[PDB]
């Protein structure tokens, strides 16, 4: 009676997943003609960046009603790119629809969807579409036994000499086909009886299994009802201990309202999850309109709302005198709202994603759902086109961050370049997109790399600063003595008094100043122990100031003399490539100055651990899916400096100097 559900529909790339959303909404009533991707004509893809890519670049909500029944579905994006939408998504749901090609088997974006939303402790349901392009449905199931595990099978394919036309109810014993859009009762096959039959017991036997109480019934001998299974498989599921498997297409038009009826028996209400309560709510997603403004869309995972409301936030107090329910970017206002519902909220520039909300006592971190982002790994040095975009860029970048904050901006300590960090040049190339529905042109380009200087052997020299301007004089003498190292070290060795040890601090503040401009090629200088072990001072002139510029012109004198040597920074792969994409992993790091250092094959996937410079794998993110398959995914990080081929080491000295 009048149920709800909150569902995130994820999974791979291209698994027909907003062509589902499309039929849904549809067939529901809630729009007037089936839109396609094709054509751009969608509820879900709506943004430009999401139509020119043909990709759900932003979650969809897709408000379902159906026979007094509300539904809410999440239609999130597929490639990793994505990854902060669709972790969004899933922390928003109370369950997840994982839809899975038929014709290419659970994928890369399969499997991360399933993880996220087990850790979540979210119930799984899978949706198999595209069989009308070919694959063994029977031979699916038994990859997703194998994979997945408990999956349980709910529907079967109904075939018509060779094509697929329906689906077969195996509980019930019926099937179904569809043409010109509509539902017609057909007679299960006689060939497929049998099989279907054993598929009926085996899905009353895993349901009985996770019931105890049905458990004692089937064996003390007692009558197993039809309620009682019922009760039984929605318990099972939202234990997580039975994932029921679906057929449908929205391309084909099957299975649709029966996918939403299953949704419902299936998958588990607000209350079942979170039980009743005061309201509980959380900002999962944040939209930044280039005119209307922020909207902020949040999960309400617990109690009631009525227009005039008020929640409290980390911000302070959250009116909402009207209540809005999104439909892709429309907001349908409604005159209450119940746990499960996503609500939109405009003119929310003061909400951001992750705030939580409330009434009454505050939640604390276990009460709310959680899932961390992982941090963007592809830089690319940012810049303004030209005037114009230079001086709104800071404004756009503002928006661009609010709705997207898996895209980290940064300023580089040593470069100076300001850098934008994101989960791939997919993802950047729709942030540059956004930047320009913003008003603002920028381009990209690989970021400077951040090359180092040091000595390689011994030096000592004096540092002297005396001058006399205006009524007092500065005064400053120091001694100093650099020793290559492999860490930096300041040693204080002054004796006999000469220096004030109160002078220290700006002896060592001059060293550092000094040591962020070496003589080599100006880069930042490391590996080396700054020894201070005599000088002079005057109590009349010595100051902090005196001391800083003798100690700055002492290390430039003499690391001048310590033999300077140009290091790049050295990074650590650890690509994971399948079994006959090694050979072509291990070939391309030999083009890019690598080192092998291990290989984790197990099984099927094999680990492949390497090490190679920073200025040869800038863009190398522009490569490793297009010789993993695919299928995997490089790492790099940080491992240490080193020095650079004396080859390029020349060539990179010559032009760091050549202008200035
Ligand atoms: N033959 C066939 N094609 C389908 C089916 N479902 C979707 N397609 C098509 O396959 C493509 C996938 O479409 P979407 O529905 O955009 O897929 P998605 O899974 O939502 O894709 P992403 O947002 O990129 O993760 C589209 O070009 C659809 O026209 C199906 O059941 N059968
Ligand atoms: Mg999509």
């Amino acid at each position: 009676g009048a149920m709800i559900r909150t569902v995130a529909l994820v999974g791979h790339a291209g698994s027909g997943k907003t062509t589902l959303t499309e039929a849904l909404l549809y067939k529901t009533g809630a729009k007037e003609r089936r839109g396609r991707v094709e054509e751009g004509t969608t509820t879900t893809d709506y943004t430009p960046e999401a139509k020119l890519h043909r990709t759900t670049v932003r979650t969809g909500v897709a408000p379902l009603l159906f026979r007094g029944h509300r539904v809410f579905l999440l239609d999130a994006p597929g490639y990793g790119d994505f990854v902060g939408e669709i972790r969004g998504a899933l922390e928003a749901a109370d369950a997840a629809l994982v839809a899975v090609s038929a014709e290419a088997g659970v994928q890369v974006g399969t499997e991360r969807a399933w993880t996220v939303a087990e850790r979540l402790g979210l119930p799984r349901m899978v949706v198999v579409t595209k069989l009308d392009k070919g694959g063994d449905y029977y031979a699916l199931l038994e990859d997703l036994r194998s994979t997945l595990g408990p999956i349980l099978p709910i529907d079967l394919p109904l075939y018509e000499g060779g094509k697929w036309v329906g689906l077969i109810d195996v509980f019930h014993g019926k099937a179904y086909r569809y043409e010109n859009g509509e539902e017609r009762e057909a007679e299960v096959p006689p060939e497929e009886r049998e099989r279907v039959q054993r598929f009926r017991q085996e899905v009353l036997e895993a349901i009985v299994e996770t019931d105890e109480g049905l458990l004692e019934k089937y064996l003390e001998g007692e009558e197993v009802t039809g309620e009682a299974l019922e009760k039984a498989f929605h318990e099972a599921v939202r234990r997580g201990l039975l994932y029921p498997v679906a057929l449908a297409s929205g391309e084909r038009e099957i299975g649709v309202l029966p996918l939403l009826e299953l949704i419902l028996e299936a998958l588990p209400s607000p209350t079942e999850r979170f039980g009743d309560g005061p309201p509980l709510a959380k900002v999962f997603k944040v939209q930044v309109d280039p005119f209307m403004g922020q909207v902020a869309y949040l999960r309400l995972y617990r109690g009631r709302l009525k227009p005039g409301d008020s929640l409290q936030s980390e911000a302070g107090q959250v009116r909402l005198p009207h209540l809005y329910v999104p439909m892709g970017k429309d907001l349908l206002e409604v005159e209450e709202a119940e746990a499960g519902f996503v609500l939109g909220v405009p003119k929310a520039e003061g909400l951001h994603r992750g705030m939580v909300l409330w009434q009454g006592e505050k939640p604390e971190s276990e009460e709310v759902p959680f899932a961390r982002l992982p941090d963007p790994n592809v830089p690319v040095a940012l810049h303004p086109k030209g005037r114009t975009d230079e001086a709104r860029l800071g404004e756009a970048l503002r928006k661009l961050l609010e709705e997207d904050p898996s895209l980290k901006l940064e300023r580089q300590e040593e470069t100076g370049e300001l850098l934008l960090w994101g989960h791939g040049e997919l993802h950047l190339a729709t942030a540059k997109e956004r930047l320009q529905d913003y008003g603002v042109e920028v381009e990209f380009s690989v970021p400077k790399v951040p090359y180092r200087e040091t000595i390689k052997k011994v030096a000592e020299g004096q540092g002297k600063y005396k001058k006399q301007t205006g009524g007092h004089g500065q005064y400053g003498d120091v001694w100093l003595r650099l020793e290559p190292a492999s860490e930096y070290g300041f040693e204080w060795r002054i004796t006999g008094g000469v220096i004030p040890s109160k002078y220290q601090e700006a002896i060592e503040e001059g060293i550092k100043e000094a040591a962020k401009k070496g003589v080599l090629a100006g880069f930042p200088v490391m590996g080396f122990k700054a020894i201070v072990y005599n000088g002079s001072y005057h109590e009349v002139d010595s100051s902090d100031l005196a001391f800083q510029i003798a100690a700055s012109l002492a290390f430039k004198k003499v690391m001048a003399e310590a033999h300077p040597v140009l290091l790049e920074p050295i990074y650590r792969l650890k690509v994971l490539a399948p079994q006959e994409r090694v050979g072509d992993v291990l070939s391309d790091l030999q083009a890019r100055r690598g080192r092998i250092l291990g290989m984790e094959q197990e099984g099927a996937l094999s680990v492949v651990h390497a090490e190679v410079p920073l200025a040869e794998v800038l863009e190398y993110y522009k490569a490793l899916p297009g010789l993993t398959g695919g299928a995997g995914a490089y790492t790099l990080e940080f491992s240490h400096y080193a020095e650079v081929p004396p080859h390029l080491a020349q060539r990179i000295v010559q032009e760091r100097a050549q202008e200035g």
